[PDB]
């Protein structure tokens, strides 16, 4: 799981400072669970999004975790990312996490691809 | 058969900057993919909270969806990244994912 | 097994307009994918800068994420497009991509 990117959407409304802290902390979580250095970790966080999950528009979050190229790692990543949100008052079953792995030739960085 | 380019950045653009970006980046995609000019869906969200390499310096995330190959992906990465480096972004803070 | 519909538009919606849209579009996903609404995620972003066919006229982009066929995809496209055309969008400015 190299070059990971975590894209987050939530209907919660965060201050600018809350988002700055969130991208740091969620990025550090990604770095830790995937065993990748923080220098390649990308995090995007969009708040104030209209979200409905299970028919309810209560607080919820949608996340996609993308990376270059695992049952075990996915479970640890799901748990750790979900814990950041439950630590901030979200119900865990309203945290939707999807994983999108990619081949090196499908990842652009620094104007090139790693293939 | 029409590609889609989804763009997110923590940079803040004026309306004219957004208008020019979706036109120019859309035309880059059309040209590199061998599609007609304007035959592309482009979305651009600015002011997004972004962190890359631990830093909240200006950065951009792009997803390019086309119903692509190793060679075309490299040309697309270079051409899209050049647009951003020409507009003040660091080349190593541009992530492009191909689908 | 939990589908997600991600919507972006350059239209501007009120909070009440967004609430109604996520409800009705989510109900369409439930029906066309044959999944209970408890499994369906909908996100909606308005005020997005969009260009489609070279034009920044009112338009909507949708990505439907669900594990998996031509037949269901055709019905999904038709039903989701009808919601937008019933709510003031031009049909040829509705773009839907499927990600299995």
């Amino acid at each position: 799981g190299s070059m990971p990117a975590l894209v987050i959407k939530t209907n919660a409304k965060f201050t600018e400072e809350e988002k700055s802290k969130a991208t740091e902390e969620l990025g550090n979580i990604v770095s830790k669970v995937l065993g990748k250095p923080i220098s390649y970790v990308m995090v995007t966080l969009e708040d104030g999004v209209a979200v409905r999950f299970g028919g309810s528009d209560e607080k919820a979050a949608f996340m996609s975790l993308m990376s270059i190229g695992n049952r075990a790692v996915n479970k640890r990543a799901s748990a750790a990312l979900t814990k950041w949100f439950t630590d901030h008052g979200f119900q865990g079953d309203r945290i939707y996490i999807v994983f999108n792995p990619k081949s090196a030739e499908d990842w652009g960085f620094n104007g090139d691809t790693f293939a």
